[PDB]
This record gives C-alpha cells, sequence and structure tokens, in this order.
C-alpha cells in the first residue's frame, strides 16, 4: 500500500490514522480470510525463492502496544513460510550484558542474513518508546538514538536488507477489551504483571513516543507502516498483503541448475 | 505406539521396522488429517503451557536420509505452535570454526532454554553419520563418539531437557521417487546438488550407520523412535502423537481485577 | 614436581597437602623469579608454536578460594605468551538466561579452538563447589554432575584438547591475611563484597568440596594439580613449570614453508 | 599528543606524516624503555580503575600494513594492564557467515562492554582499506562506508565508548626490510602467504586508501592518530602515552563502599 506508508517528509501526525480504518480492503472478515490463504500461498513460494536465490535479507519490525497484535501478526506469517528459513528474534527487558553494550548491540547481533527473513518481535525503537516514556536514560541520550536508528538502517539497507517496519495502531479501549479477556482466561491470565494497570495511565505518551519515533525515522530505505489493528482480519491481511508485495519487487529468480538410479 | 520406541537392549535392528508399516493408525490419509488437525489444536495449548511454566526444556531430534520427511515434519509441528517459542536449529556442513573446536560445541550452543521447544534438523548424530559413512575422521575417534552422545544426552537430562530423536525412516526406492519429483519440479531443482548421485550409492553404508548409530545411543532418558515414513501423513500423524504424549506426560501447569 | 598430580584412583586427600609447602623447588623467592623467567621465554616459544601449528587446544583451569591467587597465575602465565593467541574466559554468577540452560552451556561455549590456550577463570567446578556449599540445587542433583564433567572432560580430550586443571591451595589464615591487606589498600576494597564475611565460615564445607571435586574428576584424560599456594612465587613457578613442561610434550613444530 | 590527532576538517595528508619521526621524545631507545615501563605501571592502576568502576568502554583500533607493528603495540599494552579486563578481537579473512550479513555485523559483536578495554587488531576499517585497494565490492558499494563508520562510531560514543584509533605508519622499505628478516628467520617464515609477494606491489593503492579513510573518519569523539612508527622504541612509547593520557582524561572513581576473623 501507499496510504499506510508513512512519507519521509517528517510531517507524519498519528491522529490521521484511526485504529477502526479497513478502507483498504473491499468485504469484511470471511473474504479478508479468503484473500489472507491466497496471499499465503504466494508467501511460501515467494519465501522459498528468498531462500534458493540466498540473496536477499528481509526485516520485519513489529511494534504495538501491548494485545496489539505483534503476536498474531507472528502467527500469519508463519502461516506462509517454511520455518527453517523464518526466524523471530524477540527483544526484552535488557540483560545486565546487553545494558554493558550500546542499545544497538543486542539488536545488531539478530539481523537476517542472506536468503532469511527475520521478524523483530520488538526492537531497537524500544530504545526510544519504554526507555524515553519511563525516562530509563534522560532525553539528551535518548534523543540522539533517532539519528543512530536512521543511520543504522540506511547502512543495513544499503548492505542488501530489505526492512518493514510495521506499527500495529490499536485504540486504549480496545487494548482495555482485550486486556480484560486475557486476565478473564485461565489459560491467558499468567501474562499479567504487577504494574500493568497503573501503564495504562502512560497511553498517552506512548501514543507521543510512536508518533516522535515513526516521524524521525520513516525513510525511504526502511519505511514506517501504520497499520488500523482494532481489527485482528484487517491486521494480518494488510500486513500480509505489504510483505508479499515487497518479497514481488524483489524480482527473486531461482539459482540456475539426469535419471536417478 | 510404542512399537516405535527403540529399548535400550542394544538389540536394535533396522530391518525390523518397515518403512511402509501404517499399524498404529486405524485408518487411512482422511481420517489422519482429521487427527492431526486435532493433535494440533492439543499441541497450541500444550506448547503454550510449556513457555508459561517456564520450566522445561524440549529437544526434537529428526534425522533422515534426503527427502526422509524432515522438512515436512517441522512444517506439520509449526502448524501447532506459537512460533515465538520454538526454533529450528539446523546442521549442515561444518565450518571452518566449528571443525576447529569438539563436534559438540556447535550443536550444545543450539540446545533449548526453559520454557522452549527446539527442533534439531540434523544434529549431534552427523558426526557418526556422515562422518563415518565418508571416513571424515579415522573409525579410532568417531567410535568414541557413540559413548560422548550417551554421555552428553544423560546431562542434558539430567539438568531438566526431554529429548525425543526421530529417524524418519524412508525406502531406498521411495528416496528415488521423491528425488526425480524434485528435478522434475523447475521450483525444486535448485535442492539437487551433482554428488546426490554418488550419495545413493552409499545407502546402504547410510543404513549401517543409522542401525549402529540407534542401537547405540537409543536410552531409557533419550530414547529414538523409528518412524515408517514412505507415507507422509502417517509420518505427521506419528510423529505429533509422540510429541503431544510425551508433553502432556509432563504435567505442566500454569504459572500462580476490572481494568478502566 | 609429578607429586602434585591427583592420581586417578579416588583416593585423593587434601590434607596430605599443605599450602606452605615449597619443596619441590631447591631455593627461595629470588632463585624462583629468575627460574619463572626462564619458563616464561619458554612459553612464548611454545605458545607462538602451538599457534602456528593450529592443531592443539589447551585448556588451563584456575580454582582456588578467593585471595587464592588465580588472578596472579592468569598474570604471570600472560607475561610468557602473545595476548592473541591466549584469552581468559572467566565465570561469575550465573545469569537467567545461562540458569536456563544446563550449566555446561555457558562453560562449552568458551572451550579453546585450535592453536589457542584458554585459561577458565573459575569453571564448570564451581557447579559442584559453591552451588554444593551454598545449596543452590538438592546434592540428588549436584551428585550426578561428577559423572558429567568426567564425561565432558573425556570428550574434550578425545576430540584434541589438553586439559591442566590446578588447585590453588591456600590456608584458611593465608586468606585472612590477604583479605584484610585488599580491605586496608583503598586500590582493592572494591573487591570487598556483602555477604564475603559471612562465607569465611564456610571454609571447612568449600576445602570438602573441593577434595570430592578433585577425588571425583581427576582423571588420566584430565588431572587435577594440588599447588601449595601460601607463597606466590611458588604458585607462580610451579604452575608455569606444570604449563610448560606439558606443552613441551605435544612435540609441535613450524608448519613446513 | 596533538601533533599526531588527525583533526576533523577533512584536509588529512599522509605525507605530512615522516614514519622516522621521533620528535615527541627527547631521548633515544633506552630513555623511551624506562619511560615506558612508568607508563606500563600508570596503565595497570587505570586499567584497574577502568573495571573496579565499570562504567567506560574503551575501544583501542590497530591499522597498519603487515610488519607495522599491531602484533608488538598489543604486547606493549598488555604489559601494562590485567588480562582478565583486556581483550583483542582480532579481524581477518571475513567467513561465508560474516559475509551473509552486513560488513558491521562481525565487529559490532566485539564493542568493549563497561569496564572493559578492547583492542581490535584490524577492524571495521578493512572494508574500506583491502576491500577498496583489491575491489572486492564495488566503489558504489564501499565509498558509502565511510558515512556508515562515521555513524557507527558517533553511536558508540554517544553510548559511552571511549575510541582510539591508531594508524601505525611505516615506510615501504622498513616493510621490505620487516619482510625480509621474517623470511630470513626459521621462527617466523610461516607467517609468509605467496600472495604476499604481489601485495607488495599494491602499496600506493593502500596509501592512498589509509588516507581516504583517516581523512573521511578522523572525528572529534573517534579520532584517528597517525604514529610515526620505522622505529618499534618510538611507536610503544608513543601509543603508550595516547592511550594513558586518554585514559587519565575519563577521571575515574574506585566505588565508594572491618577486621576479618
Ligand atoms: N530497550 C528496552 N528497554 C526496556 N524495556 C524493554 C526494552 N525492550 C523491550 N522492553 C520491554 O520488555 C518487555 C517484554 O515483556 P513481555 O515478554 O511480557 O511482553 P509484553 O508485555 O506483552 O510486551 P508488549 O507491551 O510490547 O506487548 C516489555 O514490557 C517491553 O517494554
Ligand atoms: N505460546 C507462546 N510461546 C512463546 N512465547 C509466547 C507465547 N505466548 C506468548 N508469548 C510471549 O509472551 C509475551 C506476552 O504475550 P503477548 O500475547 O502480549 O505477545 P506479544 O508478542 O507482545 O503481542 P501483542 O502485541 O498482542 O501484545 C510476549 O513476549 C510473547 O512473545
Ligand atoms: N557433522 C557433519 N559433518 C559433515 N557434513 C555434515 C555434518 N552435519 C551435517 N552435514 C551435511 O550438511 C548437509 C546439509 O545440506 P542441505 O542443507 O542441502 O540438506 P540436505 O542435503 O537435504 O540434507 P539431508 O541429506 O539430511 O536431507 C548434508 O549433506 C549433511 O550430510
Ligand atoms: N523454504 C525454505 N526455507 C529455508 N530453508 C529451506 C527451505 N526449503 C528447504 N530448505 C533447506 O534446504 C535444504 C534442502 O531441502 P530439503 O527438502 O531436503 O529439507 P530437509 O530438511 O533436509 O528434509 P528431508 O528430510 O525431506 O530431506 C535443507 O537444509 C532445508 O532445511
Ligand atoms: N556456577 C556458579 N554458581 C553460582 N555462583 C557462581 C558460579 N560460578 C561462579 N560463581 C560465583 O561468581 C563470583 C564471581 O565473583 P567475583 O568476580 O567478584 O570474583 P571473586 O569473588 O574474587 O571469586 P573467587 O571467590 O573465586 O576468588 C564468585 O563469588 C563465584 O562463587
Ligand atoms: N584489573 C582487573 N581487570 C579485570 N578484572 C579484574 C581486575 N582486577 C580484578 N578483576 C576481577 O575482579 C574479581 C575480584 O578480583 P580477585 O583479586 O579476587 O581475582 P581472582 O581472579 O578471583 O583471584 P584470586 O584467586 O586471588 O581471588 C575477579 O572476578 C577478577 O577477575
Ligand atoms: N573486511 C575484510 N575483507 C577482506 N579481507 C580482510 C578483511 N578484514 C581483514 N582481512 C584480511 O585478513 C587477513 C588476516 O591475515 P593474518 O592473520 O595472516 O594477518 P596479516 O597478514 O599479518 O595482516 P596485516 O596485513 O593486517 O598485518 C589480512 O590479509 C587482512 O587484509
Ligand atoms: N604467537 C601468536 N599467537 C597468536 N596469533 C599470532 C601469534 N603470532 C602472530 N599471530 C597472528 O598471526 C598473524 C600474522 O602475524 P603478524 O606478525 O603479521 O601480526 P600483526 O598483528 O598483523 O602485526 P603487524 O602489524 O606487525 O603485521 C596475525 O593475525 C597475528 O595476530
Ligand atoms: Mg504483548
Ligand atoms: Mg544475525
Ligand atoms: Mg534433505
Ligand atoms: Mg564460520
Ligand atoms: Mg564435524
Ligand atoms: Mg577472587
Ligand atoms: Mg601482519
Amino acid at each position: 500500500m501507499k496510504k499506510y506508508r508513512v512519507q519521509p517528509d517528517g510531517r507524519f501526525e498519528l491522529k490521521r490514522f484511526d485504529p477502526d480504518d479497513t478502507s483498504a480492503f473491499e468485504g469484511g472478515k470471511q473474504a479478508a480470510l479468503e484473500a489472507l490463504a491466497v496471499l499465503n500461498r504466494r508467501l511460501e513460494k515467494l519465501q522459498e525463492l528468498l531462500y534458493a536465490e540466498g540473496q536477499h535479507k528481509v526485516l520485519v519490525v513489529l511494534q504495538a502496544m501491548d494485545a496489539g497484535g505483534k503476536d498474531g501478526t507472528i502467527r500469519v506469517v508463519f502461516d506462509g513460510v517454511n520455518p527453517s528459513g523464518v526466524r523471530v528474534a524477540s527483544f526484552g527487558v535488557p540483560t545486565e550484558q546487553e545494558l554493558a553494550r550500546d542499545y544497538l548491540w543486542r539488536v545488531h547481533q539478530q539481523v537476517p542474513r542472506k536468503g532469511e527473513l527475520v521478524i523483530f518481535n520488538r526492537s531497537h525503537y524500544e530504545d526510544v518508546l519504554v526507555v524515553r516514556v519511563k525516562n530509563l536514560v534522560p532525553q539528551q541520550v535518548w534523543q540522539k538514538r533517532y539519528r543512530h536508528i536512521r543511520e543504522f538502517e540506511r547502512m543495513l539497507a544499503d548492505e542488501g536488507t530489505t526492512i518493514l517496519k510495521f506499527f500495529l495502531h490499536i485504540s486504549k479501549d480496545e487494548q482495555r477489551q482485550r486486556l480484560q479477556e486475557r486476565l478473564d482466561n485461565p489459560e491467558k491470565r499468567w501474562k499479567f504483571r504487577m504494574g500493568d494497570l497503573e501503564d495504562r495511565r502512560l497511553w498517552d505518551r506512548y501514543q507521543e513516543a510512536y508518533e516522535a519515533a515513526i516521524r524521525e525515522t520513516s525513510t525511504e530505505y526502511a519505511p514506517w507502516y501504520v497499520i488500523p489493528a482494532n481489527k485482528n482480519w484487517y491486521r494480518n491481511w494488510l500486513v500480509s498483503h505489504i510483505l508479499v508485495e515487497t518479497l514481488e519487487g524483489l524480482a527473486m529468480q531461482y539459482p540456475q541448475p539426469i535419471v536417478i538410479e
């Protein structure tokens, strides 16, 4: 798509994106599930081509507020790939060894190699999101990181990495409903922690942090896509569509090449 | 389904397992696909429990002759899991850095952590398989590795790893048909390399190497399962059944407010 | 000099080794410093041969009670090597990621490669030492680890690693004097941690843990050497002599041009 | 200390540095060996402070033509440190796995952590040196790497790394004598490769590549120091002096906190 791609003009406004927007797809849930199965079959062939050709490196970054759909998006990408060529690198609370080096160290370690597709569940962007919102480093420090990120991603892209960054955009009320469903389910309540409730108060600070991160780092070589994600079906379809179209654009070729006894 | 577990008596004979055997399933392909969907739903809940509890470490080892089903088995495992808690560690031709350390170094690095399920696509067993068949090290060296492997796996099991080793067993003629299909498909012919044709001449040497590896290392703490795998549907169902039953046996427990 | 190698008979008694023993050296500190300088020049040639030949893997394990000499021994090895071919892998308090895998995982990661000498400052032995003494896992668990260690080390040795394990043996009163010296030095008191005082009470439990570990794991392919270490000069000389003699035994040669 | 620091004005000229220059030291070899022992004793205390304080990260980069002194410089640094807090990360011919990721991947992996001093024996600079000289990638690719390097180093410095880059400067005739000495010594002959002979014909191309890299990447946060290195004694003294003075400038403090029974 083009309406969801954030232009590299530094004029991005998050208020312009409605989490309930479903306008790029004509039809609803059922037609989208059918379109998604078609995309999965296309993705299987494209991922196998990615691997067999062994030249491109594909990085998919997923960022979202908790219950925003990162987990669900990973599952629908995996529905259309060979797990031997695709992996998830997730980024959680940094360890002492990770904090003992620059914040990009643990992230750079996990970049896709040639013929590989890697999904970052959270990423280096957390170092300008939770780090900024919770003041884990002073502003003097984290404000410099927007340039570090643009330049790290420029180097990655110049050296052969195709970068797709998706912000799965849900509303506060949608998050409320999804978090209540987790609490009410005995098989999901383990996902609740001490402080999750008081973190909801920081909703607006996170939205500002996301808007600043996206505006600062959406570039030609590393675009951000804002995905209206209140509807799981639309989020899954749209992310799959963008990923498949991006892979098609690489114009990948099988390597150039008998009766077995 | 216990007929496929190799007893730790060192009396295993590969000739006793028919790759065409489908006797553990009282039906065919259609009924097995339905049973497999049920196993996939059970596996999703079990894997999430594995992660949420965060105590067990699960290692699934896949070994098979080329076209034997490792790739297809990985896909049916992933059909029943969350990719955030399961990963594939594949073992290919060792690099100079890997050969500069003991053969278990590159393998030990990839073991599952607590709350994780790892699939080894090939494994430390290649160090008594291709290494043995192609004489990549003298026999004096690779013969000692059966004990190294039993002891490495004993340490893993003692320290909390549940180990499942599957030998996906196909016939020489089944491999021939499957390799011919790869060659004839323009989207799969990239898999073929000249040298595969010479590798076919070594079929019997590999069967002997597999029999000796299985006989030497199938233990109570790290059993081998011989999977008749000429039928993709049977291999998928049986591996999924064993994995789900193993995870059920762990009796995992979930760890021990109105939002405005 | 072979009186310090613990025979693989499972009959080792730590009481038979006196931390004040200097009997293998017929002289004192000054003559030993000169002998150590000769061993240092020998080690430089042997380490370069190790690297150039690029076939052997050398693992040196250091274990000692705090202030026992691991740090001083590392310096004395480094005085006779090219730092480009020798490295220190130190083992501290396990992290969550390290504890999430078997205790050998973090250790196996660090093994020397061909043409390399690695010094383990502490090692997998801590998993039968501080783990046993502080009951970090039940005895049913840590008792099984003696066999794991023998078998891990057998595999390493079979696959080409020369293993040397040194237990730098100091007395309780020597440790007390050395720890008091750290506290009294403004440039060293940063080493003192809260809990080091209460850990002094566990001295005898550590001595028992060391004896049991050494008795269980000193083998023909992976010997333990008990180093009387109350005298820094004697510990440095003896470790250096054993290391140099071990490397000489490998009969290494420069690759042919 | 100032005459050897390459100013970040992009006007660097390698012809202005004489490999035989010993002007920063009054006296010769013997007085310098004594001054070096004094610097080693100072370095031991400073490195221990670096470790005990556990806050700064120190990166020393060594680049030189073969026989230029990287090996000798490493030994002289190690003469004044505790090996438990200092390590050498050397960069050789990239492996298939290293080439399957961006050239900075293998380098970033090895950066010093808090309280650590790391010496890079060769570095990311090889990706604009041999890579450029032997045309291992097209110019369109390697020309973009000067910016990647400035920006990677900016990020490292902003996030707490003190960076020292030393170009150990030897003349063509000095290299010739040193390489001849290796061939003539039975204990050093093993270092000789046959491609080494034909690599001598590329001397001028390497000098141009070094001048371009120094000019492009000597910045305020990551300076290059050109070390006249025809005299081993002067190279050892000068590198040790710069390192010690840099560590002194960090104003490191021991962490602030009894009769043992
Ligand atoms: N750079 C970072 N600094 C601090 N915390 C971080 C950083 N990167 C990730 N985290 C945090 O790690 C945690 C991971 O927690 P967990 O695995 O339970 O997922 P989660 O709570 O569902 O995350 P999310 O809110 O993104 O959905 C998140 O709370 C995230 O904010
Ligand atoms: N079955 C599972 N296996 C492995 N990791 C899991 C599993 N279920 C959840 N997780 C992890 O637990 C944490 C909390 O779960 P959560 O559903 O919030 O996922 P998520 O990736 O953060 O997605 P979302 O954006 O919807 O919050 C995340 O770190 C997630 O990756
Ligand atoms: N320890 C080892 N020593 C030597 N070769 C090894 C070792 N481990 C794996 N290999 C080889 O690495 C190769 C991996 O090749 P590839 O990824 O193309 O898969 P493959 O040919 O389909 O393997 P397989 O025959 O198991 O299906 C195999 O030929 C395997 O024998
Ligand atoms: N789409 C893919 N993405 C990543 N790796 C792939 C993909 N398809 C195949 N491979 C890898 O290519 C190699 C050859 O493929 P192959 O079909 O033989 O798989 P396999 O795992 O060896 O299974 P089998 O036991 O059937 O031979 C293997 O290393 C496999 O993992
Ligand atoms: N397997 C392990 N389990 C628990 N603690 C461990 C383990 N391995 C090492 N440690 C501990 O890590 C710590 C390292 O601490 P530190 O770097 O300050 O050195 P130290 O106190 O001087 O150690 P030592 O007493 O051996 O001289 C020691 O207290 C040691 O007991
Ligand atoms: N200058 C230094 N650089 C790096 N690490 C250091 C330095 N000095 C001490 N250490 C580390 O600090 C810790 C405490 O120091 P310590 O003197 O006890 O060393 P050690 O290796 O445990 O030797 P010993 O057996 O004498 O206790 C150890 O982990 C040691 O490696
Ligand atoms: N990025 C890179 N691309 C290609 N070759 C590289 C790269 N980095 C390092 N190398 C090469 O790796 C080799 C390392 O070889 P070796 O260990 O024998 O040291 P050397 O020949 O003495 O190096 P130098 O010439 O720097 O003194 C050098 O020839 C160096 O040019
Ligand atoms: N004793 C040794 N142990 C380990 N590595 C060594 C040893 N001697 C030399 N090397 C390595 O062998 C290679 C060739 O040696 P060389 O003398 O050229 O070193 P160097 O670091 O490249 O220094 P210089 O700048 O003088 O060329 C380098 O990679 C060097 O690090
Ligand atoms: Mg979440
Ligand atoms: Mg990577
Ligand atoms: Mg195969
Ligand atoms: Mg490699
Ligand atoms: Mg091998
Ligand atoms: Mg200590
Ligand atoms: Mg050199």
